[PDB]
């Protein structure tokens, strides 16, 4: 069994730039959200300001029509005050109340433009942000592949900067072979323990199993995965782990003892055992589960019945 | 034989940016356009107003024309009323119905750039969707290549994000020999048993052979499959199988023991 961390992730940066800095050593605990590495910011800043100096812009260029709207609204109504008593036509009537129009939509196509722009400006910040990076998750520090000012650009591949992981729960990859895997129920219960400290059992109930094998050359392998509790802060990452995965818990069965047992045919299983008139006599038994000391018997022979442990003779009486 | 799922299809997307999420868990069931990961759309989102603030443009810039339109009309009407009697030559009617023309000419020029700018606006939300990855197929997640909160980039090689795999029914990969190959007409019954399992005999119809051998240093192969049922969720992927395809039953003849054979010659 390999182990590993619950969760872990590699960050990156989408933007190229010099790291100016970066303020965590390994091994420090880092809250979400929080501040990592600076990417150099001098150029979103000018870009940001850049688009605020067209937002200026537009500020003025608007305040030109707010001041042709008050004369063509001035003249509009300096107009039809004499146009009460017919003035100069509706000629000159339909020459005010138009351009009044033309200038009442030159100022909303002036607001769309500041639109826009503002719009562009959300545009323009968000460049900034990626500028800072910032952890998605907590996790203390495990790796620095960036180390700091060095030259990166990010144009194909997302530059690995760092990695976290969550030292919380330890979830372990329990390779079982693939001659077994058809077993291997969900919830079964399970417990393994490690090379460096020999004698420190842990334990748990199995997860789940993952449906992609990878294999080493010869034999295929599938995963398996606890979820064992990390206190007191041991448990490094990788470290080799003797599993003992639970399968099954077989009860109210007899087993047979290794030594006694014949094995005729190759499938036959022949056994002595005494009887109650205290003539020994042979049972054919089918078995197929098996342990390091006994192979399990769910059927063939009754229970009780006294068995030979050594020199086991058919028809043979103690 | 080798084995594998009846269908396999991993996952892409065509765009930059930081994976907020992935709400799918890897065994779990999906069904087809499933939401699955969701790129960061900020910047889409951007775009999109951009868009609409342009066609808000185009909507006061029309109103314009709209009103300039009635005081041509206005004035041309205005013009032949008086024109029935005579009016000023017909210099001054080809000085106003022209010009109607003209502000005419201009408001279907503005609905060209609302059209153009319209199906402008496709063009920015499409690139939203993208962000937004769906599964093309159902079955349940065999793999995370790319896990939460990874910055991913697009802008060459399509990043492998999730697998996915039908196991409806399971596929064998029977790797018969080049020297065999010759026979193995389509359509001739066989059977196959996995190692783990000792005795459980699956069977079914061979289906074809596939034209691109494969090699393992010496000894050209080629592949054959078959299409097992696939019950109870049992048959982990390339798993191993033993594999028994069918030659012919030629009958009421004998065969010798090849233990004991003598052959002089």
């Amino acid at each position: 069994g390999k182990l590993d961390a619950l969760r872990k992730v590699d960050v990156g940066a989408q933007v190229s730039g010099q790291l100016k800095t970066l303020s965590v050593a390994i091994g420090d605990k880092v809250k979400k959200d929080q501040l990592l590495g600076v990417i150099d910011p001098e150029q979103a800043e000018n870009q940001i300001k850049e688009v605020e100096a067209t937002l200026m812009e537009l500020r003025a260029q608007r305040q030109q029509a707010e001041a042709e709207l008050k004369l063509a609204r001035v003249t509009y109504s300096r107009q039809q005050r004499l146009a009460q008593t017919q003035a100069v036509s509706q000629q000159d009537l339909d020459n005010a109340a138009t351009e009044m129009a033309v200038k009442q939509a030159q100022i909303g196509t002036i607001d769309a433009q500041i639109k826009r722009n503002q719009a562009s400006l959300d545009t323009a910040k968000t460049n900034l942000d990626y500028t800072r990076i910032v952890a998605p998750m907590a996790g203390e520090v495990t790796q620095i592949t960036t180390l700091q000012g060095q030259t990166v650009i990010a144009a194909q591949q997302a530059p690995n900067i760092l990695t976290l992981a969550d030292m919380s729960a330890m979830l372990v990859k329990a390779q079982v072979s693939e001659a077994d895997v058809i077993h291997l129920k969900p919830g079964q219960k399970a417990w393994f323990t490690v090379l460096g400290d020999q004698l420190t059992r842990y334990e748990g109930q199995i997860k789940d199993v993952l449906p992609t094998p990878e294999k080493v050359n010869d034999a295929i392998f599938y995963y398996a995965r606890f979820e064992v509790p990390n206190p007191n802060g041991l448990l490094r990452l990788d470290m080799t782990a003797q599993v003992h995965i639970q399968l099954t818990d077989v009860k109210n069965v007899l087993t047979i003892p290794l030594s006694a047992l014949g094995d005729p045919v190759g499938d036959n299983r022949y056994k002595v055992k005494l009887l109650r008139n205290g003539e020994t006599r042979e049972r054919e038994v089918t078995i197929g589960a098996r342990n390091d000391t006994d192979v399990e018997i769910v059927k063939g022979l009754e229970a009780g019945d006294e068995v030979v442990i050594g020199e086991a003779k058919p028809g043979a009486a103690q």
